[PDB]
């Protein structure tokens, strides 16, 4: 779990995120996208995005930025306590979109780097350490909840 200073700092951080929600879930999701082509063809509503320029002008990609985003937000705002939250999420990227783990690590990592893309000198070691700590929570949990299903 996370300390008491950890969570704090995990929600300092999503301060910044919610002050551009949209804009956040965009280069997100961009950068998902670009780093792991893969990933875009689980989307039927975005494999049509062949290119960059396509995705930034993508409006309902911005849109799904926004659910994506405001949904973690929800969650990491339950301080670990979110049985409720992650359990339906669980269920509809293993069992409906079919979403490999690997693919949670890779938009995990892509948070970490937008953060530092958008916040260059802003998002200190402390920052760092415990938003990664709670996307690992976020991730090991779903994971738990993989496992039961059978999912990979
Ligand atoms: C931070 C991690 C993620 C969060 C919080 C999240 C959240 C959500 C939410 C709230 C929805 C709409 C409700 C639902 O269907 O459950 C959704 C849909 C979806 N997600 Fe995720 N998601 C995450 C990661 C991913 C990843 C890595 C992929 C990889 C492709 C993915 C693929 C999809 C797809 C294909 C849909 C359905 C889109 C549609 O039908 O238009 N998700 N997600
Ligand atoms: O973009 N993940 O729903």
């Amino acid at each position: 779990g996370l300390s008491d200073g950890e969570w704090q700092q995990v929600l300092n951080v999503w301060g910044k995120v919610e002050a551009d929600i949209a804009g956040h879930g965009q280069e997100v999701l961009i950068r998902l996208f670009t780093g792991h082509p893969e990933t875009l063809e689980k989307f039927d509503k975005f494999k049509h995005l062949k290119t960059e320029a396509e995705m930034k002008a993508s409006e309902d990609l911005k849109k799904h930025g926004t659910v994506v985003l405001t949904a973690l937000g929800g969650i990491l705002k339950k301080k670990g306590h979110h049985e409720a939250e992650l359990k339906p999420l669980a269920q509809s990227h293993a069992t409906k979109h079919k979403i490999p783990i690997k693919y949670l690590e890779f938009i995990s990592d892509a948070i970490i780097h937008v953060l530092h893309s958008k916040h260059p000198g802003d998002f200190g070691a402390d920052a760092q350490g415990a938003m990664t700590k709670a996307l690992e929570l976020f991730r090991n949990d779903i994971a738990a909840k993989y496992k039961e299903l059978g999912f990979q």
